[PDB]
Formats: structure tokens, sequence, C-alpha cells
């Protein structure tokens, strides 16, 4: 059973900075001998990360709910394509299959995955690393805003501190590595 | 069965402004003859909303994972209390029991809930209203950041327009009301 890293990332934009990020993540995961777990779609960053893992010989696991199969273009090239009945089952599968989590820039669907993984880690329901990887300032406004929730007690310092925020792929993967 | 409104909200702080808002919401839900659904805990805003609803003889439904029963002071005085195995089952039960959703100020756990409900509605998995009720600019920074995701295509204008953002209880409940 290879170490597995789950990547949550955009399903929409085709911006080169986004796709190039996602591709480097996918390559680097594969090059470490690690399995990539992702949303199993061939669009946007989700397509880019899995394609790049495969180009380097890496094992890819794609987990997609049946309702998104035609919309997010189910990744028929994943070595394991897991099609789930529901979206919550999709997230449970991605969690169960993975040893660490990386969130790349994305929109509301990425954010719901991220907040779910974060809250679960913080409550002690799993002890897997959660990395937010953002080289081009995508989540700057979100993080400034989350930090303002600490002095007012809505978010604990401990919750903030259990999130690993980095701007480069190499630091993201070091923070995901098996101890 | 009775029209049911789910209220996602803080589980930490005890600010009078927060507790007063959550109490007014619970009282006003019961005053309409509606059911309150919530995370079934007697802490912070979560406890204030369910206590206010029940105080006016409103039907209250609490949904809580077994692992939070102690730390969130499971609301055993609720008319119905569902104890689930997982956080995902918790959120599934809250969704299926409810006709409309209100998010009040909260932290990462509220944002987890809110972003999941938003995503599911946007993708067409339900057509239930989603209201963000914020009389004190709690979410101003989050909304400003989310709107900055629209011109670059991470979040559609359609997704933003889905959200009903209001600053008062009456407008929130009007937007949750049965057609």
């Amino acid at each position: 059973r290879q170490w597995a890293v789950c990547v949550y990332c955009a399903s929409g934009p085709t911006h080169p900075e986004l796709l190039e990020l996602a591709a480097e993540v996918g390559s680097s995961i594969a090059a470490r001998g690690w399995t990539l777990v992702s949303g199993g779609g061939n669009v946007s960053a989700m397509g880019a990360v899995a394609q790049a893992a495969r180009a380097k010989g890496g094992h890819t696991v794609g987990v997609i709910p049946k309702a998104l199969v035609h919309r997010e273009l189910a990744d028929v090239d994943a070595a394991e394509l897991i099609v789930t009945d529901t979206m919550r089952e999709r997230k449970r599968e991605m969690e169960h299959r993975s040893d660490a989590f990386i969130a790349l820039p994305g929109g509301i669907g990425t954010l719901e995955e991220f907040f779910e993984a974060w809250t679960a880690g913080y409550l002690g329901m799993h002890d897997k690393p959660l990395i937010l990887l953002d080289p081009f300032g995508h989540y700057d406004g979100l993080l400034t805003w989350l930090r303002g929730l600490v002095p007012t007690g809505y978010v604990s310092q401990r919750a903030m501190d259990s999130l690993v925020v980095v701007d480069n792929v190499e630091a993201a993967l070091e923070a995901c590595a098996p101890e």
C-alpha cells in the first residue's frame, strides 16, 4: 500500500498558473512513489494533476459521484476510477484512501472539501496533515479573513495552527510525507 | 410534516450579540409554527437557537455525531435527537430533515456546513433556500473574497446569486418560507 496524497482542486478554470501548479503537484507525487487520490474528473486542475501523475508512471485513484460523471468528465484513464452514489460518499472514499491532503486553488466545491477535512482534523477525527498550497495569492483574502476570526473566538489559534499554508510544491510534499 | 428550517451556527463564543441573534432566530422559527433543525448541542449559538425555539413550544430536532455528544453538550431536551456515527451522516440527516437553510456567524464547522449546502444546491442536488444571516458584518471579508473569484471563473455569478444574504431575522425567515 503506497502512501497516498489526496489533492482537492478546481473543476473550472483553465488558467495556465493553475494547470501548471496542478501538473507539478501530480508529477512530484508520482516521482516520490506515492499514489495520487483526486476527484476523478478530466477538467481544469483535476485533469491536470492526474494526467501529470500518469506521465511520470504514478498510480492514480479518481473518486467521483455518479451525478458528476458527465459534468466533470469522469477520468477513464485513472488506474482506479471509484464512482460513488453520493457526494458525501465521494468525500469519505477520498479521505479513507489518503494519508494526507492538499488543497489547491478552487471554488465552492473545493472549499467545502477543505473545510470538511480541516474541521475533522481539528476535532481529532483523523490525524492526517492538511496543506493549503497557494503560490499565486488565490486564498490571501480568505486567510486574512479566517485570522480575524481568532481574536473574536470563532476560530481557535489551535485550529489555525493545524493548517499548513505554503507557496511551493516541495514544501507541500515535505509536510505530507510519512514521519 | 411541518415546514423545517435548519440553522447552522457557532459552537464556540458567547458574545451577547451572537447569542441574542441566535435566540431571536429560534424564537421566530417557533413563532411561525415551524420546526428547527440544528446540530443538537447546547453550546454557543447552537444552544441558544434550540433553547429559544423549544421555550416557545417549538418542535426541535438535533443531529449530533456520537463523538461530539460530550464536548458539544448534546441537546437531550430536543423533541428529537439523532445521534449519528459520523460528521457526514450528521450533515446528511440535517439536510434531509430540512426545507431551508440559515447560516449564522460561526467558524470552520459552520463554514463546512454552509459550503456543502451551497455546493449541493448549485449542482442541482436540491432546490432548498440557503440564507446567510449576518447583522454585524461577520462575513463581510469572506463575501468580498468570494466575489473576487467571479471575474476569473472560480465561482460563477449564478453561484453567488444563489446565496440570499440578509442582515435581519425577518428577511431571513421570509426567504425560507414555503412558496
